């Protein structure tokens, strides 16, 4: 083996990230303004805009979830607060019209009760929110939830980074599979644990397991530009979950911060020291203030529509069949 | 597939850009001063110098087009102004002697009338100027133009980045094919839409479709150094179109700008916010002031001549048969 | 041969370093808190924590060796001082309870007497400490030591970077093989001599020679983050030796340094000008002050435990069978 | 072809430079102090130290040539001055004992007379000094010189970057072949002409043509560290020619320069604007002042000796058979 040892499977793959690829233009009859951006969040739920906001306490509380749903996407409420408070945020969203909402639960002691309270509150999507869903504890939770409330509530499981892990969630009964181990902007899983999978390759691998079972893949983490959304969907994801890109918006939690004459908002990992208040796997930082969510979403969707125009994709389903070119370091 | 999924065509190619390759020296009897730099702009039109200026409102108006033609190249007049004004710039050039001139048209409402006015004004080359020529609307325009004024006017179509798109323009009747989706210095197509193709690979692919039909390829965008011109032509292009490299010249539109004791001129994408005055696919910036066009062209052609000396190329046609070595990140 | 010449063996391999790979998550029933971090330092000696401190005069004297052993690892005492002083540091450690300790010897004039004095002082591990163990002088020393004190003292040999060199040390009778030629943070072997081997590939190659003989590999040098420890062990090493990561600790030798309002400690190669007081193969620098060793070790082991959780590794032996994904420049 | 077009020979090779490779350690009985550093400069001339100074007017005049010869290497006198002055510098060196000296000539009008005057002055080596020796004008000069003064004077030809060019010089009768098109520190051939060849691959290719005919290769340009000398010789070169590494020495021409409290000397390409006093293919810069040549050479040779120790090379001939590992961007 050219890279060492005698085992060709030791280094199993070459992992590509968003900056490693570009979408190739293709024959097109599609104007960007006329493209159809709708896509499956889960087997049953279709969104007008294939974007969901991260279950983080500096991204999504009731305000964000309401704005996201009104923009045609959805918010996933974070779970870093008492169960009664999360359920109360679910209610607040549902009382603002017939708006879709999801909410994160863990696999811990009180996870099952949290889930039951959220259902009672009228939640549409339950997200089993973990760093590593390839764990019998996570797969059991996913299964237990689907068998209990599956008729009324869609159950998302995550996160995974390999084909085998996505396959296990599919078998456990997941209505969607969330992909991303290591790629988050505030993530230090890669440096702390040495663990991860570049996101384009992880999406391609997860989609190979999920698509044949009609299970949508949510691409979660590592998205920096609107063009990365197009790339994630062309790799086969059906939606993208955004943290950093939305953390600087008016609707996110947290106050405005002024440093050196410029405006910021705090953005922090759920595995950072201050969020857990131990070995942190996230940092605390700031992102530029971006103004209203509606503006940000408009530019993101605008970029998506441009990609759909370039690739001749009339629908997201068509975009998922687009081709890439791999680029070198010099490209960029 | 080592990079993910089971489809080997999903990532179709490894795209190389100018910084990824060097020209290999070869046996030579050619002195740089004696090389023949002439080359086909289109099937019918040969230039003394294989360089054309970009159809941008910070690069080419009448003054640039006159200087470019006198230097042995050609200018393509931008179309960001009323039809009567563009036609008046065409006249202004033709009244400055028997100088070649081209002019951009789009595919929009008034594109056909613009084209007719330009012809009446005496234009030599019509450039169907789009970000994505692989669109039936663009191919139709190219065809409609060639069938109407083809005897008197050469019709360029662009831009493309793939072999199939170049082939479609050839069949539509293009007299030259312009290559470049994503590589412009002021371009944000890559980050906004996630779409593009590294320019050496795009030229190689387009030339594979065009050369067998005797259709010249214009390499458009991404050229930073005189050595990049040599590389573009050795990849098989017949001419290079330059924006950034000429935007800092006395003959370009726009005034001199002083910042921190240094001289600049504004240079902006035609898809930037201020040029369109929406989801911009270009930025606005500045380039260093370079002095007279004649000086810049002299150094560019000087570099080209040096490359022709190193590669034993007596003509541009010979240079198109030169070989590359691929380099690594460390090289550079 | 695509890279030049006609000999495919001239460039024998593509060497990967820690930043070139990530650990892939795998099916897991392992909680980080419950993972077993114990591992073989040598054939006979198992540590509770697979970490040893570098035999450097800015890393390990008696204080460090005591702290390291109490934390479940071990220190290797540096040999840059009189033999009687090194032996006195060995005694000092052994008088602080039943704590494991090792000590470096060279291959020079007084190396054999140093070794004998260390044994008399009660040392547990002798480390034949060289930059290049593939030297008959080093192999002879290793052999001579093992045949003389082998029943009572474990003999480590190093350093190596190739499979053949590790194999030679195994045959010489080494109880562990230390891997790393070129990767140290303060190392200039690579720039001064042009010699080295990227550490993941060197570990994989050394383990291919050592593992079939039940000889543990110590990964020495180049480790920057806790995640690198996980990667080194997954490549097949049984322990990691740390210099830079521990040089900033309270227990390391040297005083606190204040520069620009921040706290540092000096950290220098044993082959630097000031350590040898000639052609230096190390530099002198500073690392940030890190506080007590116990804190640093806790975070390092925490990262290791996280990796074991992600990879489903209940033991270090299991972690050694984990898989990597190779990443590109863009990843990082 | 994965990188574009249908011609696999269009991109002929992947070119590696010094930073792309490391020397692999090997079994060794060689102490650095005992290695034999002597090597062939030409078929007939062996140097004690395999280093020659560049024929540049900021590197080698009489003073440098004398110091270089006394250190066991040789200087090549630059040709940027009247013929009588160059010949007078040759005399000055020969009058300082039985010291070897070489001198550059071109292929121009007065090149032949320059060569004759140098011979009369007692020169030992004539270097036909060009940027591209694969030119019948250069090959003719090499041949004409060898057939005229070949019994008394060794004739070097250069520069080349390909196997075929080296082969042509061998057939022309060169006593040594100098390799390097594009790699010089002050070189802009790569950016101006887009032409070049990464130096490790160029050396490997040139040696494939020269070694079977017993013709030594001089590696010229791109050497930044003493470790690069070892790498150049292990690729198969017999000597290295140094510009930047020696330009900062007391013995080089030019005065001391003080900027921001630090000491420098000017270092400039022979193809820079100021050296030619047009399309320059070199820049003018400064390098740090390094003190006496003897110190610099000592450290360079020290690094070489270290490499010989690591690779088990008792002679330069043995070092030429050493193996490399290719490294990634992350390595470094
Ligand atoms: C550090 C951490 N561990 C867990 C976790 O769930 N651990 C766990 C997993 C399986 C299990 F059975 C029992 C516990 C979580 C949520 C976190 S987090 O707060 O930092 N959030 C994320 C989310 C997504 C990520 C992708 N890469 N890294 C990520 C971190
Ligand atoms: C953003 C944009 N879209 C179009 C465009 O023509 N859209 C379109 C295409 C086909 C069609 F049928 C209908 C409309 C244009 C001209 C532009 S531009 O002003 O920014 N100019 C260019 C030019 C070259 C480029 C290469 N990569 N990106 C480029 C942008
Ligand atoms: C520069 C140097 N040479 C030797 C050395 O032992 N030389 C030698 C080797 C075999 C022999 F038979 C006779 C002498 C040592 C210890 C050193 S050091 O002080 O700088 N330490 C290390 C340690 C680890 C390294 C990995 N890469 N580089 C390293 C340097
Ligand atoms: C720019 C230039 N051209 C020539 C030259 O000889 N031209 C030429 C060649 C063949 C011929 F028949 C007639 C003329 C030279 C010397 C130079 S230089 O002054 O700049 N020196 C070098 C030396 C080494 C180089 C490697 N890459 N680039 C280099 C430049
Ligand atoms: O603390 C953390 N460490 C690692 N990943 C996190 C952490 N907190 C949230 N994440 C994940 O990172 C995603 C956001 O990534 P981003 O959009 O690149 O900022 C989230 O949706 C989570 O999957
Ligand atoms: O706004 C824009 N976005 C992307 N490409 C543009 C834009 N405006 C002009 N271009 C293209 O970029 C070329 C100039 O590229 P440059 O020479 O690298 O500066 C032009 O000839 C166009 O093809
Ligand atoms: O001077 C030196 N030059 C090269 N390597 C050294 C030197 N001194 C110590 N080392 C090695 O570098 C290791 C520490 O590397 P680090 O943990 O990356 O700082 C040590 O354990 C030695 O193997
Ligand atoms: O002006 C120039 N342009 C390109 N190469 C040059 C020039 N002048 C000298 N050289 C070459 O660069 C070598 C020195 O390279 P360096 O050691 O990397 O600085 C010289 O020996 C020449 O071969």
């Amino acid at each position: 083996v050219p890279t060492g040892g005698d085992d060709p499977t030791k280094i199993a793959m070459l992992g590509l990230t968003f900056d490693d690829v570009l979408l190739l233009p293709a024959a097109s009859d599609v104007l960007p303004a006329n493209a159809d951006t709708s896509s499956q969040l889960t087997k049953k739920i279709r969104l007008k805009v294939p974007l969901v906001s991260s279950a983080m306490d500096t991204v999504t509380e009731a305000r964000m979830a309401i704005a996201m749903a009104r923009a045609g996407g959805m918010g996933v409420l974070h779970r870093n607060l008492p169960v009664a408070e999360q359920a109360a945020q679910v209610e607040t969203v549902k009382r603002s019209g017939g708006l879709l909402v999801g909410a994160a639960v863990g696999v811990g002691d009180d996870a099952w009760e949290r889930a039951m309270a959220l259902r009672d509150a009228g939640v549409d999507v339950l997200v089993v929110d973990t760093a590593h869903a390839h764990n019998r504890k996570v797969l059991d939770m996913v299964h237990r939830l689907k068998t209990t409330v599956g008729d009324e509530i869609e159950v998302v499981g995550g996160n995974v980074a390999t084909r085998a892990a996505a396959a296990a969630l599919v078998e456990a009964g997941a209505d969607a599979v969330k992909v991303g181990v290591g790629p988050g902007s505030i993530c230090t899983t890669r440096v702390v644990a040495g663990v991860g999978a570049p996101q384009i390759t992880a999406i391609l691998e997860a989609v190979a397991a999920c698509a044949p079972h009609g299970v949508p893949v949510i691409a979660d983490g590592g998205l920096q530009y609107s063009g990365d959304i197009a790339k994630a969907l062309a790799a086969g994801a059906s939606t993208a979950m955004l943290g950093s890109l939305l953390a600087g918006t008016a609707e996110s939690p947290g106050e405005l911060i002024l440093v050196n004459g410029k405006q910021f908002k705090s953005y922090r990992g759920m595995g950072s020291l201050g969020a857990m208040q131990l070995v942190p796997e996230g940092i605390e930082g700031r992102v530029p203030f971006r103004g209203p969510l509606s503006t940000v979403i408009h530019q993101l969707v605008g970029g998506l529509r441009a990609a759909m125009g370039y690739t001749g994709s009339a629908t997201i389903e068509e975009l998922q069949q687009a081709q890439f070119v791999q680029i070198t370091a010099a490209g960029l």
